[PDB]
């Protein structure tokens, strides 16, 4: 029953979408790549991902971007995408990430938003275009890091957006990822460092005793 | 087996008194030998190494009051919410909207839920929350949908039990059974959470334009 487009969108699911480049769904980079990961661990993070929810491409862009036409840009949630409390204030706190913690991210290293290693794509409230590849060394723009020196981030729940439920945890950094790497706070992990279950467990948090 | 770190052989169950062969080392605190083979539970447990890199007795020594059968798991402070730099829990009161899907490992007399599909390692649960108590709910696993909006404590999950945590937890003010009896939640059949589209979000509105 799973498919690129909801069944309602056929026979012409790309109607209203201006074709630009055939790498992307309907030719539109905002709709993300046609090709998705078929191997662990990335396929595990995408197993619950219905890219448009129950919407069709033009409906999705009409809802979440300023225009269905190519000049339209995605609109992002207020308060940095933190889930809002009953007083419409973001839920978050400053928190120290411990040495050893593993983080990952879909996007360039000029960004400031990470998630705990292995968070489902739908928990991140990201649009489909964060899966576009810009560097062949990092398919799907997917990066994994490990904390090598303690540092403080804004930490809190992710608000739903982009037709997904959110409710992962996001870490919002004060320095971009590249600067954290170059300053010795993060190191990059290669696939052999995150392709076994034990690499997802936690050896750094001490026990109560 | 692969239940155990290779370093734990021979006698990976050293120090563990055998009780019942449903469970690892015969110990219900260590969870079931047989893990789920179907979506979504297999997706939720694909990154779960139940002992981390510890051997069974080491795991219980770290996280329970006793390796002997009478030892009980020790739980994190502040109801398991991640702590900020001032050592206060990060959380807020939040309204769960009609349509949101939630899940839970545990009986309906409890009060802790997660967004549908959260990886087991994001929940900072001990292995015994996977034990089956009712044949109608293999692995203790329950799925719900909000039918009337209500307020919960909402916040990030601290690491515990050798896992990274950092999902979002919802701590309810009434137990789950009362929420069902009062019309706030309904129970979902497996048919209602075995398709990718059923994990997407149709209830959150798009930005005002
Ligand atoms: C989230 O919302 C919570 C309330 O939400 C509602 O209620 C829940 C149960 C659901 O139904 C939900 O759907 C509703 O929306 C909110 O809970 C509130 O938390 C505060 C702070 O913890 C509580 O205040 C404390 O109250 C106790 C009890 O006071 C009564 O008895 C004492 C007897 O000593 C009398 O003196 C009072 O007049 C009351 O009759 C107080 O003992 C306590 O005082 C102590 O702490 C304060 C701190 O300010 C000091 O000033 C004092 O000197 C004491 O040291 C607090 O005043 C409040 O009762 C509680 N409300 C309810 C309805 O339970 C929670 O704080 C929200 N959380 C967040 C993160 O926003
Ligand atoms: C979280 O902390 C920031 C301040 O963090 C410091 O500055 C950052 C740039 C980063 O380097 C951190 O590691 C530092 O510890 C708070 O922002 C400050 O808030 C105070 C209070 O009003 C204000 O006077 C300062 O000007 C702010 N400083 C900056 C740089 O913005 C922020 O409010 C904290 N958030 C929470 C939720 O506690
Ligand atoms: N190598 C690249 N070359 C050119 N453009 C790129 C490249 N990589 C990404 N883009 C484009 O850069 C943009 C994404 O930047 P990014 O750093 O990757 O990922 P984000 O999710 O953190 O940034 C989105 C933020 O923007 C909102 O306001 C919120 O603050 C969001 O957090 C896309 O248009 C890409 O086409
Ligand atoms: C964005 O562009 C709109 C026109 O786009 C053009 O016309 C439509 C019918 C498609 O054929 C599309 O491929 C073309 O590029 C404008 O009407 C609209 O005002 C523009 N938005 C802004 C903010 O300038
Ligand atoms: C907890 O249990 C400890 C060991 O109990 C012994 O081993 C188990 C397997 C049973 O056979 C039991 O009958 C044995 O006595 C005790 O040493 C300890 O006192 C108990 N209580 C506490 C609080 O630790
Ligand atoms: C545009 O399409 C061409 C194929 O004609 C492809 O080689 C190129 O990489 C595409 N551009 C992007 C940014 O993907
Ligand atoms: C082990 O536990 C299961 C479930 O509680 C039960 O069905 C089974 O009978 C138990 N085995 C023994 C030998 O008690
Ligand atoms: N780019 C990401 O992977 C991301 C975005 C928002 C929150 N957490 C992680």
């Amino acid at each position: 029953e799973d498919s690129l487009f909801p069944a309602r969108c056929w026979p012409d699911p790309c109607a209203g979408i201006t074709f630009q480049n055939d790498t992307y769904v309907c030719g539109d980079p905002r709709l993300g790549p046609v090709v998705l990961p078929q191997k662990f661990p990335l396929n595990n993070e995408l197993r619950t991902y219905a890219r448009f929810g129950a919407l069709c491409p033009a409906e999705f862009l009409d809802k979440w971007a300023t225009d269905v036409a190519p000049n339209g840009t995605y609109i992002y949630p207020p308060a940095n995408g933190f889930a809002l409390d009953t007083e419409e204030q973001p839920i978050l706190g400053n928190a120290t990430l411990p040495v050893g913690m593993k983080l990952d991210r879909f996007g360039s290293e000029y960004g400031t938003f990470l998630a705990p290693l292995g968070a489902p794509y739908i928990e991140r409230s990201l649009p489909p275009s964060n899966l576009n590849t810009f560097d062949g060394m990092y398919p799907y723009n997917y990066h994994v890091y490990q904390v090598t020196k303690e540092f403080v981030v804004g930490l809190g729940p992710i608000a739903p957006w982009f037709e997904q439920p959110g409710m992962g945890t996001q870490f919002v950094t004060y320095t971009n990822v590249l600067g954290l790497i170059d300053d010795g706070y993060l190191r990059r992990l290669d696939e052999s460092e995150y392709d076994e279950k034990v690499e997802y467990s936690n050896p750094y948090t001490p026990g109560p005793n």
